RNA sequence: CAGGUAGACAGUUUCUAUGGGGCGUAGGCCUCCCAAAAGGUAACGGAGGCGUGCAAAGGUUUCCUCGGGCCGGACGGAGAU
């Protein structure tokens, strides 16, 4: 449905709105990294496992084990400790997962405005964020530590920014 | 025979480097400069280190390759994923 809608409404409008040419070379999502950072500073392995076994449900894919980059900060943080995870889906697993947030999960969240600020990175890429009060068909508020949010960075093959929101707007993403 | 005490007595040591000696400091090895474009080459002449660490930071095969900054994102208000 999400993937099918792409080549039957999404791409079409992307051919008339922008420069007229072939079929491809149009804004197309390549991956969706819904990273979910964990409360740093506090040295606890519980929060780490509570994260890896958290996103592995909504995406059904084993998270990552990023390591603190070697640097000299103010805190007493060392290099070699895991403090975050970022899963990215591709192909069908991407369009399918992306269709979820669009259809379900939202506006399931109580009091969901939808008005997004400026944002944008500067190269056909868009990213969003969810507060510590979200909801997903996979998430179970029955056996979890504490309500925590996560980040969702969706990158596309768009060249410019004006070709980023034009792909998510006609797609179904709240705007 | 043997354990203490035993310079009262006897035999000696108690360094050198150092533009006096002495005090201090300096008296191997490893990096740069003074050595004036092959090396070698002085002076307590100018700035820093070592007397180890490591079943592996050993070898090999494959693969992966930064720092920092800008524009964005829940927990960001200078840096953290």
């Amino acid at each position: 449905r999400l993937k099918t809608n792409y080549i039957e409404k999404m791409v079409p409008l992307l051919k008339e709105e922008f420069s007229y040419s072939n079929i491809l070379e149009v804004p197309k999502v390549v991956k969706i990294v819904v990273n979910c950072g964990i409360g740093d500073a506090s040295q606890n392995a519980k929060g780490l496992d509570a994260a890896i076994n958290e996103l592995a449900l909504i995406t059904g894919q084993r998270p990552v084990k990023t390591k603190a980059k070697t640097s000299i900060a103010g805190f007493k943080v060392r290099e070699g400790m895991t403090l975050g995870i970022a899963v990215t889906l591709r192909g069908n697993l991407m369009y399918s997962f992306l269709d979820r947030l669009i259809n379900l999960a939202l506006p399931r969240t109580r009091d969901f405005q939808g008005v997004n600020p400026n944002s944008f990175d500067g190269h056909g890429n868009y990213s969003v964020g969810f507060r510590e009060q979200s909801v997903f068909p996979e998430i179970k508020p029955e056996i979890v530590g504490k309500a925590r949010g996560m980040d969702v960075c969706i990158t596309t093959t768009a060249k410019t920014d004006k070709e980023a929101y034009k792909l998510l707007s006609l797609m179904g993403m709240p705007f």
